[PDB]
């Protein structure tokens, strides 16, 4: 679970 800024949500 690293967060993407890009969407702006946790990717796990």
């Amino acid at each position: 679970c690293h967060w993407d800024l890009l969407v702006r949500h946790w990717v796990c």
